[PDB]
């Protein structure tokens, strides 16, 4: 006997459907992932063992019409809703308040270290109050394989050439391409194949490393191919000369393709883009106080 | 008995597969398309009937190995070759070059009351001396459902809302958006689902027409879901200001939502974008000689 009202479909992938949805006792808002199972039991033994104010919280688990069930608090909306309902990007104050509680999840992550392997707009939740949560962990590991079509665009260079060995250092790639959609508005990298991919990465980002060089030359998916040949600008500002300069100078930090010359998520955090002008220590009082705020109502 | 040295692999889809093959007595240089079937029959029996110079030439047909063959003439590359391979889009001269014979191929299709049905710069090919074909006619009709990637970023806001009746104006509406692209360099309305292209449609160029309007809220698919609601600018200049005066007027002119307000590619052929400086005048006996001293050799 369904205890929930289903309210409305919110989201759905390649593998299944999020509903929000009323407990009918409760009258409790929730958001319901319903799968059809490795990646449910996974997201389940995460959300088990790691907690954070900037991660979605899950409430309960069940197994109805031999599906699983995932309920996890509602919240607001996502940050690809804000992409795709407002023009021209987020501006620039709200930007970085959004960036910074992004990292603050990203970084607890790795210091625990758990990749992601799926950041993206849609998977930043955003409250009214507009304080962020990071969701969606069916891939987050210490390869399984993710179909979906917007996932491609965060892709990092080593994941698109299948290298053996991959780590943090993926998280920073996309979040640096996420970065400037929600600084422009426009997905940076978008692509609809692997091969479209490697071929705007190099045009736009930079040749491929040695290592990855070598990968691509010896692969048989990618025979008789030669990437383009590009120049590109070594300054952060003239290389992303339509951003802030400090936000020009940390997603040039991020997109970096040999994956071990990208900037961690702790440098990140303490960024001059976030210290300039003593944000992190007028903001996290704001924040602290909105928590607070916010959990007695 | 393969009667094609197999040279390379230049294309693969949900359908099957592009070859750069050798005839092994001709030694001619063939692109051949495999599949795996209503949709190679109807490429078939178009290009049986129908002919121009800005389409591709069909050779021949086998069925080696239960499966379908259909040899083209190869053409050097394609347009998205230029787009990945080289930064910031086409040089002006060049773009008009290509637009005025991919409009003569789409014409020619038009008046002979052919929805062509995929148009991306995929689909069109381009020799070293730059004369460019259109391909592809496996969806023409005069709808099967086209699971490709890229083709969603250049369809029709009546073909995302199923629409019962559509027609020429789709096509139309394809080529507004390449022609953005490959003035730019980069995707218009690129899109992971049906339900971001709505948004980006609403968002960057206006809202649903009444009759769209009325489908989109009766659909079950889009239930719950409220659109942008947002102002455009009713001048082209404006409204596409990184273009070309003329350029941006031929892509305002394209990318109208209601397709019934969208320029034809009769008018589209006469547009003050060819006919300026002559151009038309001084175009068509180079294209001309170019086929006569290309044809000899
Ligand atoms: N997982 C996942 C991906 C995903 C994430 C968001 C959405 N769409 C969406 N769109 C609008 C609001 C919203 N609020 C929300 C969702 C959740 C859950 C975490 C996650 C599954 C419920 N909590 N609060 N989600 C759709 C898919
Ligand atoms: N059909 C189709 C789609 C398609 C079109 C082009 C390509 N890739 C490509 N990439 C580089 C060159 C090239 N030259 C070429 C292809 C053809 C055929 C018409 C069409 C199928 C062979 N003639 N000349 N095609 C891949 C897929
Ligand atoms: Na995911
Ligand atoms: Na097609
Ligand atoms: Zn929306
Ligand atoms: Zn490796
Ligand atoms: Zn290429
Ligand atoms: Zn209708």
């Amino acid at each position: 006997m369904e205890m929930y009202e289903t309210l409305g479909k919110v989201g759905e992938g390649s593998y299944g459907t999020v509903m929000k949805c009323k407990h009918k006792n409760t009258g409790q808002i929730v958001a319901i992932k319903i799968f059809y199972n490795k990646i449910a039991m996974r997201e389940i033994k995460f959300l088990k063992q790691f907690h954070h104010e900037n991660l979605v919280n899950l409430i309960e688990v069940f197994r109805q019409k031999k599906k699983i069930h995932l309920v996890f608090e509602f919240i607001d909306h996502t940050v690809l809703d804000e992409l795709q309902h407002y023009c021209h990007g987020l501006e620039s104050k709200r930007l970085r308040k959004y960036l910074f509680q992004i990292l603050r999840a990203i970084d607890y992550l790795h210091s625990n270290n758990i990749i992601h392997r799926d950041i993206k707009p849609e998977n930043i939740l955003v409250s009214q109050s507009g304080i962020t949560k990071l969701c969606d962990f069916g891939f987050a590991r210490t390869d399984i394989y993710d179909d979906e079509v917007a996932t491609r665009w965060y892709r990092a260079p080593e994941l698109v050439l299948k290298d053996t060995s991959y780590g943090k250092p993926v998280d920073i790639w996309a979040l640096g391409c996420m970065i400037i959609e929600m600084a422009t508005g426009n997905p940076y990298l978008p692509s609809s194949s692997d091969l479209d991919l490697l071929h705007k990465i190099v045009l736009k980002v930079g040749n491929l490393s040695p290592h990855l060089q070598n990968i691509f030359s010896k692969s048989p998916i990618f025979a008789g191919v030669v990437l383009p040949q590009v120049q590109h600008p070594k300054n952060a500002r003239k290389k992303y000369p339509k951003l802030n300069g400090l936000l020009a100078d940390i997603v040039h930090a991020c997109l970096q393709i040999d994956p071990a010359d990208r900037i961690s998520s702790s440098d990140l955090l303490h960024h001059e883009y976030f210290t300039r002008d003593g944000f992190i220590e007028k903001f996290m009082p704001e924040l602290k106080a909105k928590l607070l705020q916010e959990a007695k109502v």
